[PDB]
């Protein structure tokens, strides 16, 4: 650590303090993460991708374990926060989702899960890139249900099969969350902002319909599933996300299946008529 001059605090991730830091030699600025899990971690460092934040370094001395990352300089939540009076342009919702699917394909294909994806570790450039961070700590670290600060780890984004208490999940809890933040960033507002567990259960249900074994064979069957659950009717698309066309429509209602196997995979996300007019637009940012 003494190889590293820390600048400015930029926030609390889940696993501990995060800092903008500057490589004391090379001059590198790069954010810094205060933290079995060192073989995963270590197999991260070869997972590289334009849209997968790079993991620059690994650093453990005196027990004490640090991330060195790329550095950017805003992230999603800010940016929609700043967009809010006007929206995000659909142009560029679409190019961030398209480079969003394009880090997951890459990761996916390597069975690597990020597990937690919310805007707050989607990150972006002047560019007009976006990117994923912190993906694969999941798995070497835990999802814990809050911060080493205390702060809840929220559920907002989270797969119903996690909260229905499957073990195994797969890449599609991935695809789950990112349809959570396209509609985010469409609509203005979270889509399922719930704030224990079974309200977040119950507000999927109340927009998606109570699933049943016609839309989720075996789902009866999960460990949390209760038969005494309300029985709420699917929404209309067009009622969710105004005023998404119906290419987007399509593509989030194929995000949002509640049988993971039938969930779309990132790799046919990318070829969904939604992205026949992809382009790669530029936003304002002012840093
Ligand atoms: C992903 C995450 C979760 C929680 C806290 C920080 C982070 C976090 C935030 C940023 N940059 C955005 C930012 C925000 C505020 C000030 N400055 O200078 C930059 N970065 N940049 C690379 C990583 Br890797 C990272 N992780």
């Amino acid at each position: 650590m003494e190889n590293f001059q820390k600048v400015e605090k930029i926030g609390e991730g889940t696993y501990g303090v995060v800092y903008k830091a500057r490589n004391k030699l090379t001059g590198e600025v790069v954010a810094l993460k205060k933290i079995t899990a060192i073989r995963e971690i270590s197999l991260l460092k070869e997972l590289n991708h334009p849209n997968i934040v790079k993991l620059l370094d690994v650093i453990h001395t005196e027990n004490k374990l640090y991330l060195v990352f790329e550095f950017l300089h805003q992230d999603l939540k800010k940016f929609m926060d700043a967009s809010a009076l006007t929206g995000i342009p659909l142009p560029l919702i679409k190019s961030y989702l398209f480079q969003l699917l394009q880090g997951l394909a890459f990761c996916h294909s390597h069975r690597v899960l990020h597990r937690d994806l919310k805007p707050q570790n989607l990150l972006i450039n002047t560019e007009g890139a976006i990117k994923l961070a912190d993906f694969g700590l999941a798995r070497a670290f835990g999802v814990p249900v809050r911060t080493y600060t205390h702060e809840v780890v929220t559920l907002w984004y989270r797969a119903p099969e996690i909260l229905l208490g499957c073990k195994y999940y797969s890449t599609a809890v991935d695809i789950w969350s990112l349809g959570c933040i396209f509609a985010e960033m469409v609509t203005r507002r979270a889509l399922f902002p719930g704030d224990s567990e079974i309200d977040q259960l119950f507000r999927i249900f109340r927009t998606l319909g109570t699933p049943d074994e016609v839309v989720w064979p075996g789902v009866t069957s999960m460990p949390d599933y209760k038969p005494s659950f309300p029985k709420w009717a699917r929404q209309d698309f067009s009622k969710v996300v105004p005023p998404l066309d119906e290419d987007g429509r399509s593509l989030l209602s194929q995000m949002l299946h509640y049988d993971p196997n039938k969930r779309i995979s990132a790799k046919a996300a990318l070829a969904h008529p939604f992205f026949q007019d992809v382009t790669k637009p530029v936003p304002h940012l002012r840093l």
